[PDB]
């Protein structure tokens, strides 16, 4: 099936806990895959203008590991619950992708999660200004604007609202699209 095929592809790229004990400042992100209208989508947040890190930016759900977290996947799931109301029973963590090194002392670990079809986001306005889906296939043929660095513009056909996706967030979205969608019969 579509979902079984996605998880099987993703598992081939799982690094697991190989980099997880290294002594960095540690953050995790959740890359949430949602099946709608017979296609896979990624779920994105727009961060509230209030925040420390990256006010008003498009980001995946995530944040800093705390002492309660059993592991880096727990961090991603805790933060996703706080931001959008995603509960544990509503997500299956499929794999851990290549981590992202930043600022010489920080390591951000991304986890891909399959999201239950009955989940409905409840944006927490202290954390997130907006939540939106993008079809995964978009990232194979994005609308690119050079700002010199590349920026994706996605317009939601439901309402005509345009979002800018950039940086680590854009990079990870492309990676997931390649992993899941490359070399598929029509
Ligand atoms: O500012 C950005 C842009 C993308 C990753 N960062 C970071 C830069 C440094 C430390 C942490 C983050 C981070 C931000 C949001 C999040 F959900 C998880 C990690």
């Amino acid at each position: 099936s579509m979902l079984d095929d996605a998880k099987a592809r993703l598992r081939k790229y799982d690094i697991g806990g190989k980099y997880s004990h290294l002594p960095y400042n540690k953050y995790s992100v959740l890359l949430p895959l949602v099946a709608k209208e017979g296609k896979l989508h990624l779920l994105f947040t727009v961060r509230s203008e209030k925040l420390r890190r990256a006010p008003g930016e498009v980001c995946f759900p995530g944040g800093k590991r705390d002492p309660t977290d059993m592991d880096d996947a727990a961090t991603a799931l805790r933060e996703a619950q706080e931001e959008v109301g995603l509960r544990p029973h509503q997500v299956e963590v499929v794999c851990c992708l290549v981590p992202c090194l930043i600022d010489t002392d920080t390591l951000i670990t991304p986890f891909v999660g399959l999201i239950d079809h009955n989940f409905q986001a409840q944006p927490n306005p202290a954390e997130v200004k907006d939540v939106f889906l993008v079809p995964l296939a978009y990232f194979l043929h994005p609308q690119v604007h050079d700002q010199i660095n590349h920026i994706f513009e996605y317009t939601n056909p439901e309402d005509g609202v345009t979002y800018q996706i950039k940086g680590m967030t854009a990079n990870l979205a492309v990676l997931v699209a390649f992993i899941i969608l490359e070399k598929k019969p029509t």
